[PDB]
């Protein structure tokens, strides 16, 4: 309808506003270029990402690229102690979210397990560059030269990723519908082994109608308007499949590196 | 013929349907509880007002408030704004009536210009609520307490509306009854300056006639419904006049504030 559509809009954009510290434009504000507001300490290289763990700061102590660890596999911690921080905030984000709640916890498991790499590869597009990533709060930005320059077996796990958020920053969305696209593929009715599917279904319709009418009063000027979004979400869903082929070997042929026990109940059911 | 009665009827039905950007029925649906609801946003206060100007909006008249235009005559700003575009609606509601399109434009003009105000007011009802009333297409909604802590002026002209409106409604009438309703009103032949009123009279009683025949084949188990709708087209034509002496009043002593140069007219001789 229309307030309640619109009282339902809103409210999962402060739930995104108040669960998520780096907002798009937050973001899209330092990547700028004319505000120098923040300048963030580029990389590019071991010297200054070796630095960086410094005048960034990062609690793990300085650097630290052993014999046991090295370079390449520190940028993979480094990246899976951000994803298991951003499943953090989805799952608040979530519980904020209207009738996500009301499912049983076994559902909410279901839907994050499912639907959280979706929701973060997404978001990942609000702070990067076509030469970069926006890291540590803002304060930094790797470049993207360095990351292509790592290891064979990690490396071509994160290039695939920019080539979705280059496209996906083309359709130019902002945080208000971006809060409404996240609550949207979190709460999808085909994740597996999903207890009360209609329920789910029906939570996800309003999601997309909300989405809908939101567009309209605030991007009237294109086609992408929710085709392109929703094909979006079915581009994402390979982008997590591929991601998730490419865990596994890594984990089984990169022993070295050790893996986070919850992305790993979250890898071990994707086929 | 009281048979192909009910044909002029449906013509008349078509010209209301194809001419009003707003009609009862979407109105009492978007006024509904909450199956399939709508919810209008609500303006009652100086705020919500100025975040309806922001986002309900309008277009033009957003005029400040201190300056030779305040609060309360934005709202009569806004007020007369949507009279003069439903006046041009009537226009060409009356105009898709060849009976009405037969008659000289001198003539179709005087019928407007008196009977206009009269329809404005029968329509009114369907947007309006016990408490408040539809705007802008029925996106927003303005509370009836809203408008009476108004001025003195402008607050009492927009009051009698209201309580018209409300025992209007308790005839439960729908969109096919107002159509010939509001036929009826502007082809009257009582009006100041007619030409040809022996026309007018005539096609005055054959709307009245069908008006009859209708209220029987819609509203069967009904009271005096017929004449019911008589008295309140008397009741309209004193509501407009005491709302012409409020208009009146404003022009002697709200000089401040500026009126449509077509709504001018209409008073000019009345
Ligand atoms: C508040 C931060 C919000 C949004 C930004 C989103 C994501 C940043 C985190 C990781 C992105 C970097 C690389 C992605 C590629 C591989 C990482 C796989 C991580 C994992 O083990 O789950
Ligand atoms: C939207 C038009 C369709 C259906 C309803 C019909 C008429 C209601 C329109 C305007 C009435 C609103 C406020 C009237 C109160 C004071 C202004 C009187 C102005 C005047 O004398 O011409």
């Amino acid at each position: 309808q229309v307030a309640d559509l619109k009282a339902f809009s809103k409210h999962i954009y402060n739930a995104y506003l108040k669960n998520f510290n780096m907002t798009k434009k937050k973001a899209r504000s330092i990547l700028t270029g004319k505000a120098s507001h923040t300048a963030p300490f580029v990389i590019h290289d071991i010297e200054t990402l070796w630095q960086a763990e410094k005048g960034l700061v990062w609690k793990q102590l300085v650097n630290g690229l052993p014999p046991y660890k090295e370079i390449s596999v520190h940028v993979f911690y480094r990246c899976q102690c951000t994803t298991v921080e951003t499943v953090r905030e989805l799952t608040e984000f979530a519980k904020s979210i209207p009738s996500f709640s009301s499912l049983f916890l076994n559902d909410q498991v279901t839907l994050l397990k499912y639907g959280v790499h979706e929701a973060i590869f997404a978001m990942l597009a609000s702070i990067v560059n076509k030469d970069g990533l926006l890291v540590a709060n803002g304060s930094g930005f790797v470049t993207r030269e360095f990351l292509r320059s790592l290891r064979k077996p990690f490396s071509d796990i994160i290039e695939p990723k920019f080539e979705f958020a280059v496209k996906f920053n083309a359709l130019e969305l902002d945080d208000s519908d971006l809060a409404l696209f996240i609550a949207a593929i979190i709460l999808c009715g085909d994740r597996p082994g999903l207890m009360n599917v209609p329920r789910v279904e029906a939570i996800q319709d309003t999601i997309l109608r909300a989405l809908e009418f939101h567009l309209q009063a605030n991007h009237p000027d294109a086609q992408y308007l929710f085709p392109k979004l929703l094909q979006k979400m079915a581009d994402l869903r390979q982008l997590v499949t591929e991601h998730a082929q490419m865990m596994q070997r890594i984990k089984k042929t990169e022993t070295e590196t050790s893996l986070h026990p919850l992305l790993q109940e979250i890898y071990k059911d994707m086929y």
